[PDB]
């Protein structure tokens, strides 16, 4: 009957407070610590996401991979008024669970969910959705999409000097082609944020890669 993702949403609805994003996040973290593991970024990596958002105060943020809306809630709740999160999610079941999670949280007006493959959607952003340049991108979808989408974002002109890329899972499962590129290119300046895989004692980390402009 129910899926794991419907079980996570259900647990939130019964146990957290509506319109309160912090109870929504703590509820998801509790469910995933005691009942079923799921691929949410988690609290430890979440605090690194908090700080990054706090440091740069981004007006437009793009999230690749929504899943259950845990990072969406995590970032949306910290945005200054007027700022927006676009999130791209290729699975409609996840897209639907994400929407409802944001509604419960009362953050639905700060988020625009686009249901489709990011490689089809990134090229449409300027024309269809009015975009100039992104101030921040958060990558947490399929690990083989990080590099081709980072290059498609450049190709398309969605990046600007000072745009922050924040990439989950750079140690485990790992994102080798992406990590070696951004660390090797003069078009980015990178910092590694060592941490733990969500709900586990296994060493993971995030990578922050700030776009310096096109290479000469
Ligand atoms: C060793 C080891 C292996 C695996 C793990 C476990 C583990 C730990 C983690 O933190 C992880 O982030 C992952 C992981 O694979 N995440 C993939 C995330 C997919 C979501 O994004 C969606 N999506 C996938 N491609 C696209 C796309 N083009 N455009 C739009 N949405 C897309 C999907 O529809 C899902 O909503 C796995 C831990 C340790
Ligand atoms: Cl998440
Ligand atoms: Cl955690
Ligand atoms: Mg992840």
């Amino acid at each position: 009957g129910d899926t794991k993702e419907q079980r996570i949403l259900r647990y939130v609805q019964q146990n957290a407070k509506p319109g309160d994003p912090q109870s929504v996040l703590e509820a998801i973290d509790t469910y995933c610590t005691q009942k079923e593991w799921a691929m949410n970024v988690g609290d430890a990596k979440g605090q690194i996401m908090d700080a990054v958002i706090r440091e740069y105060s981004p007006s437009l943020v793009l999230e690749l991979g929504a899943y259950c809306g845990y990072s969406a809630v995590r970032m949306a709740r910290l945005l200054q008024p007027g700022a927006r999160l676009l999130t791209m999610e290729i699975n409609p079941d996840c897209a639907a669970i994400t929407q409802q999670m944001l509604n419960f949280a009362g953050l639905q007006d700060k988020v625009t969910i686009l249901n489709g493959a990011s490689q089809d959607l990134i090229p449409q952003l300027k024309k269809k959705y009015d975009v100039d340049t992104l101030d921040m991108v958060f990558l947490d979808h399929w690990k083989d999409r990080y590099l081709p989408d980072t290059l498609l974002l450049e190709k398309c002109g969605l990046l600007r000097k000072g745009t922050v890329l924040l990439a989950d899972n750079v140690i485990v499962p790992g994102t080798p082609d992406f990590l070696a590129y951004v660390r090797g290119s003069s078009s980015f300046e990178c910092t590694h944020y060592s941490s733990y895989l969500e709900y586990m004692k296994v060493v993971d980390g995030l990578e922050k890669a700030i776009y310096q402009g096109p290479s000469s």
